[PDB]
């Protein structure tokens, strides 16, 4: 028989990290 | 044969959008 | 035939969630 089949997807990536910090608040 | 191996891990994730704007100075 | 080769790259993750706040506006 031929190869056997390809293995499965890759590990999942996880979530990224926070954002950057919000604008400095008004005068 | 049996399956391969898992393939590669999936890409790095994006960070998140920018948090919420600070709050006003004193009036 | 022989074990198969490695799977298909993995899937891409979530964005991260909002970051800090910014600080206060200024005096
Ligand atoms: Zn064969
Ligand atoms: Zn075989």
């Amino acid at each position: 028989g031929p190869p056997g089949p390809p293995g499965p997807p890759g590990p999942p990536a996880l979530p990224g990290p926070p954002g950057p910090p919000g604008p400095p608040g008004p005068p």
